[PDB]
């Protein structure tokens, strides 16, 4: 999932 994943929590830190 998106958290987990660095790409995708640093380019959503509103969500994460």
């Amino acid at each position: 999932g998106c958290c987990s994943l660095p790409p995708c929590a640093a380019n959503n830190p509103d969500y994460c």
